[PDB]
């Protein structure tokens, strides 16, 4: 019972709150560019997901059974839905930003003059409503949310329960595929411009390349074990699945740092 | 066995490295003496984490300390815990006296403060803490294996004298730090009320800085020092939580002094 400890949810709630609050504080001070707008609501998305989820886990620990706390399973269905909504939201808000950076450097002339904040609100609103619509399936009969080991959290049941558990996994793999494909394309598109002009111009490219590669590293470390393990169960088992959902939750903790806060700490054929 | 988990030392080693490395990076970029003392404080905390955590991880992954250490490593482990624990406690206490004497006489402090004094205070604390930790090797005290067999520390039951000398030294370091900060806060608000948004903005920001130092130290170090005193004059479980809370102070050090300011950066009577 090494993983059964309230020290993890309490630590994850405090670090997630502080990181996401500092991010929302800086964006309110600076503006409202669209990149600042998308990061501000991404930090707000991750924080709400942590406040709606973690306090329930702490109560179950300090009380010592989910069944006697939740008769009829009213709270468990809400818990599993909130896990699915905010999990997919972070995955696809990041995928949207990957397409933004790809189309920005591909055409800085048209992007710097035709990008509007009304498009940013449309993409943020579309991801929210689409992810909520998918999480409503177990309430509508397609899928089921059940209590997971060790009785302190609810998630998608893995054994049309197997179809719904498979639709979530491929959606996550899709979000990582779009994010990794656009970032690698942006890195190559950025280095080619640096090699055509050839310390200011080359310094920005390497700093931006580290930014894109770091995003891929966090996502692949945090989300891969959970998505892969779900696929293995559809087609120690209780123990490793708890570590995986905690690693997936870590991605929403590291989000404000990989996008905004680390840049601020390090901020501040000679022009070359 | 909720506290017996390698997830804590691994997590604490990575967060401690990142925080202290970013601190050392910023001070090198900017050798004032306040920047110098923070730079070597972050270097102290990192070395203490690098000398201690890798041993704990091996004991976890191997599944007994005795068969691994036929007690040469255990004595070195307890000494390193004592050296770097006291160093952080009294380097912070030294800085508290620096801020007290700086605002008390900004005229003499801004003209007579030299970097050779900063190196003398940093060197004195290091050698004094090493001298105290050498006592168990010299016969006064003892380092023993602690529950659950993954770390060594001062035995608590002249073993009782040496265990009591460590606890009172910690209470002394918190007393000096809390006394100087409260005096500095009062001296700063009184100067702000004599001139009466720029001048009042600096005072409140510095007051939050001083109060935050007191909150971290009292939360991280109080349970360990008090619990040792209770045992000299669940017992295995709470003592592990206490030494992990004391270690948390060295993780939060680079943020409470340097990194949080960087993220948030930028009757005499806009100057007020
Ligand atoms: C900014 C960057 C900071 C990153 C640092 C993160 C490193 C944190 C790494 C780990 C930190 C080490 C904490 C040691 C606690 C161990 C407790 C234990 O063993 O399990 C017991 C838990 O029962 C409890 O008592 C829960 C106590 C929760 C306190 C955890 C620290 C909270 C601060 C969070 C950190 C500060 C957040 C705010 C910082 C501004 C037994 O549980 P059970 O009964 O079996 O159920
Ligand atoms: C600025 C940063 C602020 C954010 C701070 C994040 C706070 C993170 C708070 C807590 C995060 C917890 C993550 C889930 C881990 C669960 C593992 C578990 O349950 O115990 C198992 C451990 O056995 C293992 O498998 C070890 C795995 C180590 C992963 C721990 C995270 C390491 C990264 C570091 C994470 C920080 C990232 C570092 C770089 C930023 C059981 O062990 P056993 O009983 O011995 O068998
Ligand atoms: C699929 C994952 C999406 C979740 C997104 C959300 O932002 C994360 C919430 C986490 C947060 O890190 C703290 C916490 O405990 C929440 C629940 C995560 C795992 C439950 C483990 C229960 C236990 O500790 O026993
Ligand atoms: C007296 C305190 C001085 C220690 C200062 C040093 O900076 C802290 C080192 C910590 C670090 O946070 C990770 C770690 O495990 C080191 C040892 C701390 C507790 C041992 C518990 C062993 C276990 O987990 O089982």
């Amino acid at each position: 019972c090494g993983s059964v400890s309230v020290a993890f949810p309490i630590t994850m709630l405090l670090t997630g709150f502080v990181g996401n609050a500092l991010a929302m504080l800086l964006v309110s001070r600076s503006y409202r560019k669209s990149f600042l707008l998308c990061i501000g609501w991404l930090a707000l998305t991750d924080l709400v997901g942590q406040l709606l989820t973690t306090p329930v886990v702490i109560v179950v620990y300090l009380s010592k059974r989910w069944e006697h706390i939740d008769p009829s399973g009213r709270l468990c269905t809400f818990f599993g839905l909130t896990m699915t909504v905010f999990g997919l939201s972070s995955l696809f808000i990041a995928s949207a930003m990957a397409v933004e950076r790809a189309l920005a450097i591909r055409a800085p002339h048209w992007y710097a003059s035709h990008m509007k904040t009304r498009i940013t609100r449309a993409v943020l609103l579309g991801v929210w409503l689409a992810s909520l619509a998918f999480a409503l399936l177990p309430v509508l009969g397609v899928g089921q949310y059940t209590v997971q080991w060790p009785g302190t959290w609810c998630f998608i049941s893995t054994g049309g329960n197997l179809f719904f558990a498979s639709a979530f996994a491929f959606l996550g793999l899709l979000a990582l595929t779009v994010t990794f494909s656009c970032n690698l394309a942006t890195i190559k598109a950025l280095v080619d411009r640096c090699r055509a002009k050839a310390a200011q111009w080359g310094r920005i490219t390497t700093e931006t390349a580290i930014q894109l590669m770091g995003i891929m590293l966090v996502l692949s470390v945090c989300w891969s074990p959970l998505l892969i393990m779900m696929l293995k169960m559809i087609f120690k088992e209780c123990n490793f699945f708890l570590i995986a959902v905690r690693l997936a939750s870590l991605n929403q903790i590291l989000d404000p740092w990989v996008y905004l806060l680390l840049r601020k700490i390090l901020l501040r054929a000679k022009y070359g």
